[PDB]
């Protein structure tokens, strides 16, 4: 919590959890950039308290979140492309977020929602949407994302 007050570990969140959305995208979703109008993590509790690691539990949500979606579809020698504008919003959900000391590294930061958010996003084109809808909200709801600090 101490480290959210930082803009550069704010970047460095937001950057990690693209990249772990990606991954478990492997039609193809991609999230192509990294921001929210406003959002909050709350009662941060300490589960666990190990030798060398830490289990932390809050609250998490924000509010229209916007980032863009592109759609790329293989073919025959082809590759076809097709970005939209995605509008997410996070209720209050719980996440647990598990930090574990790296010797000649730094410290390994993961975090992953406990319970099935409630999310409700929206997909609109750049000039079926369904579909792309429920593509975003598996992966947001299932990715454990990673990263490591010093």
């Amino acid at each position: 919590a101490s480290l959210f007050a930082f803009k550069s570990f704010r970047e460095n969140w937001q950057r990690a959890w693209v990249r772990a959305l990606n991954e478990q995208a492997c039609i193809q979703i991609a999230f192509e950039e990294v921001l929210p109008p406003r959002a909050s993590i709350s009662h941060v509790t300490c589960v666990d308290q190990s030798e060398h690691t830490m289990v932390l539990r809050c609250q998490l949500s924000a509010e229209e979140v916007r980032f863009p979606v592109s759609v790329t579809q293989q073919s025959p020698a082809a590759v076809s492309m097709e970005t939209y504008h995605v509008t997410l919003t996070l209720p209050p959900t719980q996440l647990e977020v598990n930090l574990e000391e790296i010797p000649g590294e730094g410290l390994l930061i993961s975090w992953a929602f406990t319970d099935r958010p409630d999310l409700s996003l929206t997909v609109l084109p750049k000039l079926e949407l369904s579909t792309i809808e429920e593509l975003i909200k598996d992966a947001i709801v299932s990715t454990q994302p990673a990263m490591m600090v010093n």
